[PDB]
């Protein structure tokens, strides 16, 4: 990461760019497994094995408390998802497929973020 993303402080105008981010996540058709926690009755060893479980509802908590101070802290915890997806599931699985889907997306509209702050 570049010195603007791992240092700049998000300003008010950079949170309603990360809000627009996150709802084109939320909306994509890949998303499903993202949502919402893991539910531990459908997995009932997940929590035992995965550490820091990560999702799209407890980052949109985040982005509305103003938890982020810098960009790469909002891609920290998108990564997380990502990470802990592929770890836990194996490679010919729906879900591991869904991860590298929509990990790919994030990072097309994340050019784009950073392409807004600066010009
Ligand atoms: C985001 C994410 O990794 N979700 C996985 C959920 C999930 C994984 C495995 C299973 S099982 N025991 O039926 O094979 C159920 C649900």
């Amino acid at each position: 990461e570049d010195a603007m993303t791992v240092l700049t402080p998000l300003t008010e105008k950079d949170y309603e760019g990360l809000k627009r981010v996150l709802r084109s996540l939320q909306a994509h058709k890949m998303a499903w497994p993202f949502l919402e926690p893991v539910d531990p009755n459908d997995a009932p060893d997940y929590y035992g094995v995965i550490k820091e479980p990560m999702d799209l509802a407890t980052m949109e908590e985040r982005v509305q408390r103003r938890y982020y101070e810098k960009l790469t802290e909002f891609v920290a915890d998108m990564t997380k998802i990502f990470d802990n997806c592929r770890y836990y599931n194996p490679s010919d699985s729906p879900f591991y497929q869904c991860a590298e889907v929509l990990e790919s997306f994030f990072v097309q509209k994340l050019k784009g973020f950073k392409a807004s702050r600066s010009h």
